[PDB]
């Protein structure tokens, strides 16, 4: 039986600007560090990079909707994303959907998103308001 | 402050073959579906599978090292990885090189993973047997 989450390992070009980006910008925790990849984690979340030549730098028109979302808190939510904005972190999305959302990209182009709220909040903004098609179970 | 991980999203090019592998062969939750996605939970993760046109079934040559590990006991690890070899689910690594992991194919291509332990055991783990260059903080 699958009990959860065990780690996200996200691909990258070069090492050092994305554990800058996910350590220093992001403030997430640096446990260990080798010739080819870092752990960190968020919470949670383990997180792995791992450095990859065949990583390409991909701009958000050429890849899917696969993306990976980060809590925060509504309190700190604006200030957070005021931060990647100073940095110059580019949007690859509007928010539509409820909960607070700022879907962000990293150094290589991997989609990431803050959100506020969780899966229950979801259902139960659904189960007042279906979309098209939606079952329940 | 970021927290962990809100939600996994995977882009998916059928929606109800990518939902019966997540909820049948893997045992996750399945808890909403509608024309264009599904919510699944497995523990704390919120998995979403949504409906994307731009995703293309994607050969494990052809993809970079991003992968999603999903937490397995001890106990179970092995009966499971074997019942997803029997049922031919696709491979994409072989060499254990982060310890007690199957690496296995979702229908899009997605490189999944079957995991045994945490990032602290994993820590203790590299301290004897470090990758090249290792550094713990
Ligand atoms: C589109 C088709 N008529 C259909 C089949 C099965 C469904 O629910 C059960 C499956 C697991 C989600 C559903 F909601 C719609
Ligand atoms: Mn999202
Ligand atoms: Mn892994």
């Amino acid at each position: 039986m699958l009990s959860g989450l065990n780690h996200l390992t996200l691909a990258v070009s070069q090492l050092a600007p994305s554990v800058a980006f996910y350590q220093q910008l992001l403030g997430m925790t640096l446990h260990a560090r080798w010739d080819s990849g870092a752990y960190l984690s968020c919470g949670d979340l383990w997180l792995c990079l791992s450095l990859d030549p065949q990583r390409r730098v991909t701009p958000p028109e050429e890849s899917d909707y696969t993306h990976y979302a980060f809590s925060i808190s509504e309190a700190d939510f604006a200030s957070f994303a005021a931060r990647l904005e100073a940095a110059g972190v580019a949007v690859w999305k509007l928010n539509r959907s409820e909960g607070a959302s700022h879907y962000f990209l990293d150094p290589d182009g991997h989609k990431l998103e803050l959100h506020v709220g969780s899966l229950a909040q979801r259902l139960a903004a659904c189960r007042e308001q279906p979309y098209k098609g939606m079952v329940f179970f």
